[PDB]
């Protein structure tokens, strides 16, 4: 009945172009496509848009707790609406994929990603559905922070935009089928 779709990132003008905000960018593209408007929530520290698709109510969420606190918002939202982990999708930047690459997974450990780390620690599992967008592989010796805090190279803007459009379609397919596994089969590769 209720779907919780979360895009990760950091609030504030200075973070807006960072690769670590690919989740925010994805959610933005999704709601614009779906004609869904945001509202900076009074209960939750997040930007939230929702709408009924058929008989289901879908929430599109951009936590504004800062990335390392994403789990607090996710857990609050799951608890508030009595939504099980299985009804979750998290959209975010993969730390070790070529830029604009798209991958759907239903698992994976945090691997240095502070948002995913927070979510895992708050909902108690790494077994949750993910739509990952590649931001580039870090060079040897490069720290996670300056890897994800950098902006996208201008030659990559088009690839990123193309990928985000694909994320919109994956979400729609997912909603149509209420099956993330089929969505993974339909979109991976």
């Amino acid at each position: 009945m209720v779907k919780m779709i979360v895009g990760l990132g950091n609030p504030g003008s200075k973070y807006e172009k960072t690769k670590h905000n690919i989740g925010f960018m994805a959610i933005d593209n999704i709601v614009k496509n779906l004609d869904v408007t945001f509202t900076d929530d009074k209960n939750f520290k997040a930007q939230i848009g929702s709408t009924f698709i058929n008989h289901e109510k879908v929430y599109f969420v951009k936590p504004t707790t800062f990335m390392n606190n994403s789990g607090i918002a996710v857990k609050a939202l799951l608890t508030y609406y009595n939504i099980d982990i299985t009804d979750l999708i998290v959209i975010y930047d993969d730390l070790d994929m070529e830029v604009s690459k798209l991958r759907l997974r239903s698992k994976g450990s945090a691997g240095g990603h502070n948002g995913i780390k927070s979510i895992i620690a708050h909902i108690g599992t790494q077994e949750f559905n993910r739509i990952k967008v590649g931001i580039g592989r870090p060079l040897k010796g490069m720290t996670v922070i300056n890897h994800v805090m950098g902006q996208f190279n201008t030659e990559d803007n088009i690839a990123i935009s193309l990928t985000l459009d694909r994320v919109v379609n994956a979400v729609k397919f997912y909603l149509q089928e209420n099956d993330f596994e089929k969505t993974m089969q339909k979109f991976n590769g």
